């Protein structure tokens, strides 16, 4: 445990990051299943061609009782990969595991053809895992357009970025682009100063709509750069032409190919050392013991087992919106767990969900109109837009106050949106 890792771990404990997380993770929903009718997606969308996800009104069959804030937290489902990454002295092998971490969060998107809640302006969501030593926090920093800012911290790695989802139904497919930059910091166990990786997430689309069998597809190219070394990785999510294929190549700073990896992003990813730096070889689509330098293949990631849950949620997703008894007294009034329309929907009370949604959305609009009448500039509570010193891009800088003020029971009047 390096000095900087211990210094980070000490901060996390002093700020009380795990207070209130004593309850065992939620294992299921009160709903055992549910019988929202299987309305045809085309029948709904044919009258809304060219619209955005947020401008559409959808039946509950195409809603999910999670927030966009919580879908972004599903980036962390396989965060163990990042501690593994920190343990490798070879920077290109750290990059391999960082890359596969970025791929690992797409298995959970399958079988959830549904719109998550559009977070209210100022809505927040926190999630800490004492068993993993990380804390995640996010604030909805914009409503027009919808933007979430995140900030995740752990002894060996940080992860933060902007969720800016730009969507469009073109009459055939529903397309989603992720416009924000993501920042992943590793504090290596050895042989390396703290290092910064950046990348943008792949696109997603709903296809099969006209065929009557909607399917979530993730597609496009991703490039991860290590700003310190500076290794880089190219990732290719193949677009549907039922192929879930993903492949990637990891290069050192001189363009030498060091690693390739590939698999199906709904199932598993394997990798191998590339022995000749100029090889054109890419992963063709049996050691489960860790990395290998001799060129044999090794497993890196496999999807978690996925029981049947209402709304087709994953086990990990079931933990996120849990109103855990020991957690509730710590939360700000803005936390997604307290959001009443989303809570009603999770419990299968769909008319209550529609009733509460109308109320909280009306109040949001009225507060915006009052601000505009008084020339009042909206200010985020927990983030401020700044210029990042390395990328020179605008980013949402966490102000460092949330967890300390939470520790000190100072949140009771930090927002009133539900
Ligand atoms: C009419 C309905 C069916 C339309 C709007 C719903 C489309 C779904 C499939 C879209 C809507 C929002 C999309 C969405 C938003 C945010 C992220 C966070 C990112 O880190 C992983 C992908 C992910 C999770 C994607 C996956 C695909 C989602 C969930």
């Amino acid at each position: 445990s390096t000095a900087e890792q211990k210094t980070k771990a000490k901060v996390l404990l002093e700020e009380g990051s795990f207070l209130g997380y004593e309850d065992k993770l939620r294992q299921r929903l009160k709903l055992g299943k549910d019988d929202r009718p299987s309305v045809s997606l085309w029948s709904v969308l044919k009258s809304m061609v060219g619209k955005d996800m947020t401008r559409m009104t959808l039946p509950v069959s195409f809603n999910e009782p999670t927030s966009l804030l919580q879908r972004v937290a599903e980036d962390l489902e396989y965060a163990d990969l990042l501690n593994q990454a920190a343990s490798f002295e070879d920077s290109t092998l750290r990059l391999l595991y960082v890359a596969i971490f970025t791929v690992s969060s797409y298995a959970s998107t399958v079988k959830r053809v549904a719109k998550p809640f559009n977070p209210l302006l100022g809505e927040t969501f926190e999630y800490s895992r004492p068993d993993k030593s990380y804390r995640f926090f996010t604030e909805q920093v914009s409503h027009h357009p919808p933007i979430s800012a995140t900030w995740t911290e752990s002894p060996k790695w940080d992860f933060f970025g902007e969720s800016f989802v730009d969507s469009k139904f073109n009459g055939r497919s529903f397309d989603f682009k992720h416009l924000g930059l993501w920042y992943l910091t590793i504090r290596p166990d050895s042989n390396g100063k703290e290092e910064l990786y950046t990348y943008k997430k792949p696109n997603n689309q709903v296809v099969g709509i006209l065929l009557g069998n909607p399917q979530v597809d993730n597609y496009g190219d991703v490039k991860i750069v290590n700003h310190n070394t500076g290794d880089y990785c190219m990732i290719h999510f193949k677009a549907r032409g039922s192929a879930y294929e993903v492949k990637g190549e990891v290069y050192n700073a001189k363009g030498g190919k060091e690693w390739i990896f590939g698999g199906r992003w709904n199932e598993s990813v394997s990798a191998k050392k590339v022995l000749k730096p100029n090889s054109l070889e890419e992963m063709q689509v049996t050691s489960s013991g860790g990395p290998k330098y001799d060129g044999t293949r090794f497993n890196v990631w496999h999807v978690n087992e996925r029981p049947e849950f209402p709304f087709n949620l994953t086990k990990f997703a079931v933990t996120l919106n849990a109103p855990q008894p020991h957690l509730l007294p710590w939360l700000p009034p803005t936390d997604t767990r307290l959001r009443p329309d989303q809570r009603a929907m999770e419990e299968g009370r769909y008319d209550e969900a529609a009733t509460e949604k109308h109320r909280v959305e009306e109040r949001q609009r009225s507060v915006r109109k009052k601000r505009e009448e008084k020339n009042i500039t909206y200010q985020q509570r927990w983030f401020k837009k700044e210029i990042h010193p390395v990328t020179k891009c605008d980013y949402w800088k966490f102000n460092g106050e949330y967890w300390k003020q939470r520790r000190d029971h100072k949140l009771a009047d930090e927002g009133d949106i539900f």
